[PDB]
């Protein structure tokens, strides 16, 4: 009935680097998640009060969306890969613990999910 405030994507206090597999996440992982046919329910923070959702946001308490993780990486948020593929992470198990198996949220999820373990399986080495 009240959604939290977004997640945020820039701080003047939080230590950040540009690295070669920050690089990779934003023009590999995060391009090809983000044109993904089911892309679209994770491009967003998840409006509660839209969806009527009043339980969301009672259950999620580390809430996190692809269009987050985008803005964090363009403006250049991270000290290093494993920072963001933690929100990744979060973004997968969120869903899961919020929904149930079988729904076609948590299928879609799934399919992400497959698709980014593979790209991340390729995460260069740090030069
Ligand atoms: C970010 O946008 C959306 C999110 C969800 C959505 C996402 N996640 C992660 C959920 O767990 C979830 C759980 N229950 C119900 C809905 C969602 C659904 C959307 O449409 C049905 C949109 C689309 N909006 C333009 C309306």
């Amino acid at each position: 009935s009240m959604n939290p405030p977004p997640p945020e994507t820039s701080n003047p206090n939080k230590p950040k680097r540009q690295t070669n597999q920050l690089q990779y996440l934003l023009r590999v992982v995060l391009k090809t998640l983000w044109k993904h046919q089911f892309a679209w329910p994770f491009q967003q923070p998840v409006d509660a009060v839209k969806l009527n959702l009043p339980d969301y946001y009672k259950i999620i308490k580390t809430p996190m969306d692809m269009g987050t993780i985008k803005k964090r990486l363009e403006n250049n948020y991270y000290w290093n890969a494993q920072e963001c593929i933690q929100d990744f992470n979060t973004m997968f198990t969120n869903c899961y613990i919020y929904n149930k198996p079988g729904d076609d949220i948590v299928l879609m999820a799934e399919a992400l999910e497959k698709l980014f373990l593979q790209k991340i399986n390729e995460l260069p080495t740090e030069e």
